[PDB]
């Protein structure tokens, strides 16, 4: 009973998680300059949570409060932060200076907080900060989708994949989704709005099929899957096309010889991370305004699955690593 948070007690899988009382309640928290205390309504569940949990990515300390992404309201501000921020609805995708979002209360730098508009719910905000802003920069910056573009999207029925499909379509591109199983393919076609969907259970040789569908050539591949798809993804690109590897789901990509990228056709390789696309207030506001606007105006459809109670964070991470369609998973932070 009361304000809780979820901590990692060691590296590993969901078994290492434990629930404890919140260590950042308002009455116990002395905010430093620039810091803000957020009362979370929801934490978003993300693959990156599992990479910190297992050790592929490194946290500054152990134990630590799990979770990157959250949405809530400002309840306390430190020096140099305006009082007008108190009570404002904010969302964040995490980073240094942020404590974990799997928690009743999170400390974050004021600069990491994005204001949530009145027309977007707390749950929608916690669904878009990581996956929605990643989909935004993928089709806006990593490879700038336009009416002349054809792109391939891996895991097109997953959380980020469905949003990449929709936002690339909104930019005018032609979208070729790849995913596994007939139900995921239906999802990528109906919610993702992909032009073509290849089901690699039905057709395991997906690379020649993508190329045959795009005689004009594939300009970019958005591949969040990692090592298992890397070589096939390179093989579908037109010369000087873009390989955008932005996830590790099947395992991190091993080292690549540059001369191998040469033999694939002088292609570009990028391994982006969201922080490099949220670098200034103007860029951060442009991305959140556009995504929030698309959600509120219902031009982008979010696919939100279960809202777990906070103490079932282990189950949510387990369900996340299942091969099953789950929709965006959220944790309800307020009991």
């Amino acid at each position: 009973a009361g304000s809780m948070e979820v901590i990692a007690t060691a590296h590993g899988g969901p078994e290492v998680l434990a629930v404890r009382p919140s260590s950042h309640t308002p009455d116990a928290t002395q905010l430093e300059e620039g810091q803000v205390l957020v009362r979370n309504a929801y934490a978003g569940v993300n693959f990156i949570d599992t990479y910190f949990l297992c050790g592929l990515y490194k946290k500054p300390a152990m134990p630590y409060v799990v979770g990157e992404e959250g949405a809530g309201a400002v309840v306390k501000v430190g020096a140099g932060v305006p009082e007008s921020m108190l009570g404002k609805r904010v969302a964040y995708f995490g980073g240094a200076g942020c404590t974990g979002s799997y928690a009743a209360f999170t400390v974050a730098p004021a600069s990491a907080l994005r204001e949530v508009p009145d027309g977007v719910t707390d749950a929608e905000a916690a669904a878009v900060m990581c996956q929605g802003l990643t989909a935004h920069y993928l089709v806006d910056s990593s490879y700038p989708c336009g009416p002349g573009s054809t792109v391939v999207v891996h895991a097109a029925a997953g959380g980020t994949g469905l949003l990449v499909c929709q936002m690339a379509k909104l930019r005018g591109a032609r979208v070729i989704g790849i995913c596994g199983g007939a139900e995921k393919a239906t999802l990528a076609r109906s919610v993702g709005r992909a032009d073509v969907v290849i089901d690699y259970v039905a057709t395991p040789d997906w690379a020649p099929l993508a190329r045959a569908a795009a005689p004009q050539g594939v300009d970019a591949v958005y591949d969040g899957v990692g090592q298992a798809t890397f070589a096939g993804s390179l093989s579908v690109l037109r010369p000087r096309g873009y390989m955008i590897t932005f996830g590790n789901a099947s395992g991190a990509v091993p080292p690549v010889s540059p001369l191998e990228l040469s033999r694939a056709g002088s292609v570009y390789l990028q391994r982006p991370t969201l922080g490099n696309f949220m670098r200034t207030p103007e860029e951060a506001q442009r991305r959140t305004s556009e995504v929030f606007g698309w959600v509120a105006s219902k031009q982008v459809q979010l696919t939100i699955g279960r809202e777990y109670p906070l103490h079932e964070a282990a189950q949510a991470l387990t369900d996340l690593q299942s091969r099953k369609t789950t929709g965006k998973l959220l944790l309800k932070c307020i009991d």
